[PDB]
C-alpha cells in the first residue's frame, strides 16, 4: 500500500585480463596540498615540502607475473621542462609561473609523457601497495591565486 | 555600480503522500566497484566479491505505517536469467558475457521487474538506514572491456 | 518610446485520454550511439554493445489502469529479418549491412509491425520511467560509412 | 578539375535602431508542451502545469534607455475571454474548448491586443534574459485530439 | 594511415569588465532538494527543511571595490506573495500550492523583481565565497505530484 | 485498452573501420569557460588560465597500430595568426578581439588547417584517455560582451 518511486542509482567498474587488479579505493580520489607561501617560491628550482599517497593492488598472484611500475600522462608547462604539469585551472585568474612534479620511490621526477616508467617492486599473493610523493616546483617569479591539477596514470607487468 | 548579470541555478524535487521520505543525499549517487579479474571469472556461476551501499530516510512516522520494503527495476541479460542486470555500456566493444546483481540483507537476489519486493524492516522516529549490496556475475565465459550499469528503484509501505 | 516588433514563437502538444500521460521531456529526443569498429561486426550474428534511454509518464493514475506495455513502428531492412530497423540515411553513400534492434527488459527483440506489445509494468501515483535499450545488429559482412534510424512508438493500458 | 555547382543558401536578419538587441537565437524557437490528461481539464476554469521559456538580449547599454516590456499577439478563442489563444491547428480535427495562455513573471495573463504591455526589467551592460511561462487553460469541457498554438512579439522601451 | 574524423566540441564564456569574476564552477549546476512529505505542508505558512548552495568568485582585486551583494529573478505564483517562485513543470500534472524561496545569510526571503539587493559582503584578494540557502513555502493545501524550479542571478558591486 | 500513441526517437552513430573507436560520450559535448575580466587581457598576448578537457577511447587493439594523434580544423582571426579561433557568435555585438587557442600535452599551440597533427601517444588494451587544454588569447585591446568557439576533429594511425 502507497508505493512511491525512488531515485536512480549508477554504476562504474571495469574487467581487466591482467596479474593484479586495481583496488575500488583507489580508481578515482583526492589529495590535498593546503596551502604555500610565495616567500618559499622565489626564484628558478625553488621547492616545497611533499605529501604523499598510495596506490593499492588486490588480488595479486605471483605465478604470472612478478614485478610491477607505473607511468603517468598530463600536460607539461613547457618543452623545455618535460617533468612538471600544468594547472587544471578554472580559467579565473588562478596562478602563474608553478606546478607540480610526481617524486618515485627512488627519488626523482617523472616524464610526463606515458612512456616513462618507473621503478620496479617485488609482490605477495594478495594486498600490495605502492607509495609516491608529490610537491610544488616553480620556473621563476611566484604569484598568488589558485592551483589545480589532474591527470591518469598506467601500469605494467 | 557596475552591475554584471550571472550564470542560472536549476532544482530538482518531489512531493509525495506517504509514511517516510527520501533523503536528499540519495536520489542519486555512483557507486564505484574498482576493477576485477577475468581469471576469477572463468566459468558459468562464477562471483566476485561485493561492495555495499545504503539508502537513507528521514521524518519516519512510525503511527501511520509499520515497515517499509523496496523493488528494483532494470534490463535482464536473457530470459533464461532474470535477475541480473545487461551492461549500459558506451556502444564501443565493453565486456561480454558479465552483469550485477543486487542482494538483499537476508543474502538473495531479486527479480528485475518492478514487482517482486524484498523483506521487512522496522522503522524508528526519524532517521533510518537500509543497506543492500552488489557483486559480479557470469554466465560463462568473460572478456576484457568496459562495465557500466544503472537501474532504477521504488519502495513500499 | 521607439517600441521594436520581436520575432515568433510556436507551440506543440498534445491533449490525450488515457491513464497516464507523456512527459514532455521525451515527445522527442536524440540518444547518441557513438562509433563502432568493422572488426566487431564480421559475419551474420555479429553484435555490439548497447546503450540505454527511457520514457517517463507522468499524472499516473492506478485507479484507472494497472499495467502498460508500449509498440514501436520503423522499417524492416528485409521480409526475413523482421526485428532490425533500415538506415534512415542521407542518400549519400551510409553504410551497409547493417542495423539497430531494440531490446526490451526482459531481453529479447521487438516486431518492428506497430502490434507486437512488449511486457506489463507495475505503476505508481505519480512519475513512472520505464527503460529500454538499443544496439546494433549486423546480418553479414559491414561496410564503413555513416548509419542513422528513426522510428516511432505506441503504449497501451 | 572537376568543378560541381553546389546548392542555395538563404539569410535572414534585421537591422534596428533601439536599445538593446534581440538575440539570433530567439526570433523563432519551439517549446514543446507534452501531453495532458483530459481528467485534469474537466470544468470551466480547469488549469494544467506549466512549463517556461526566454528571451535573450545582447548588446544592451543603460545609457540610452532604462526598462523594457513586452506585448503578444494573437488570435482569441472568444470576445468574451480577451487572454486565450486559439489553436493554430492542422484543420483535421484537433481538440476543442482548450486554450494556452502567457503567465508573466508578475503571475497574471496577458491581453493579446498588441498594446498592453508587461511589467518592468533593470537592465545591465550586455547579455539580458527574461522568462515567461504558459500553461493550458480551459473554458469547458475538454476533448482528446491535437493541440498547437502560434503567436508573435513586441517590446519597448 | 587511416585517418578518420572526429565529432564537434563547443565554448562557452564572457568577458565582463567588473571587480572580481564568476567562477566557472557556477555559472550552471544543478542542486537538489529530496523528497517532503504532504503532512509537513498542511496549512498556509508551512516551511520544511533548507539545504544550501554557495557562489564562488576568483580575482577579486579589492582596490577597484570594496562589498558585494546580489539580486535575482523569476516568476512569482502570486502578485500577492512576491518572494516565492513558481513551478518550472512538465506540464503534465506537477504539485500545486507550493514553491520554493532564497534565504538571505541575514534570514530573509528575497523579492523576485531583479532590483532588491541583499546584504553586503567584504572582500579578499582572491578566492571568496557567499553562501545561500532554499527552502519549500507553501501558501494552503499541499498536493503530491512534481516540482522543479530555476532562476537566475546578477550580482552588483 | 485505451491505446495512445506516443513521440518520436532517433539515432546517431557511425561505423569506422580504424584501429581505436571513439567512445559515445566524447561525440558531442560542451566545455566552459566561466567569465574572465578585462583587466587581464590588456596589450597584445595577453593570456588567461586554461580548463581542461579529455577525448575517451574504446576498444583499442595494439596489434593493428600503436601511436595515435590528432589535429583539429576551425577559423582563424587573422591570416597572420594562424593558431586562434574565431568567435561563433549570435551576430548582436559579442567582444572583439579575443580567441580561444587548443594547447598540446606538450604545451604548444596547433595550426587549424587539418593537416598539423600533434605528438604521439602509446595506447593499451581497451580504454584510453587523452587530455587537452584551451585558455583565451588576445591580440591587442579587449572589449566586453559575448563569447562562444566552435571546431571540430580528426585523429589518425
Amino acid at each position: 500500500a502507497t508505493t512511491v518511486n525512488g531515485g536512480t542509482v549508477h554504476f562504474k567498474g571495469e574487467v581487466v585480463n591482467a596479474a593484479c587488479a586495481v583496488d575500488a579505493g583507489s580508481v578515482d580520489q583526492t589529495v590535498q596540498l593546503g596551502q604555500v607561501r610565495t616567500a618559499s617560491l622565489a626564484q628558478e628550482g625553488a621547492t616545497s615540502s611533499a605529501v604523499g599517497f598510495n596506490i593499492q593492488l588486490n588480488d595479486c598472484d605471483t605465478n604470472v607475473a612478478s614485478k610491477a611500475a607505473v607511468a603517468f600522462l598530463g600536460t607539461a608547462i613547457d618543452a623545455g621542462h618535460t617533468n612538471v604539469l600544468a594547472l587544471q585551472s578554472s580559467a579565473a585568474g588562478s596562478a602563474t609561473n608553478v606546478g607540480v612534479q610526481i617524486l618515485d620511490r627512488t627519488g626523482a621526477a617523472l616524464t610526463l609523457d606515458g612512456a616513462t616508467f618507473s621503478s620496479e617492486t617485488t609482490l605477495n599473493n594478495g594486498t600490495n601497495t605502492i607509495p609516491f610523493q608529490a610537491r610544488y616546483f616553480a620556473t621563476g617569479a611566484a604569484t598568488p591565486g589558485a592551483a589545480n591539477a589532474d591527470a591518469t596514470f598506467k601500469v605494467q607487468y
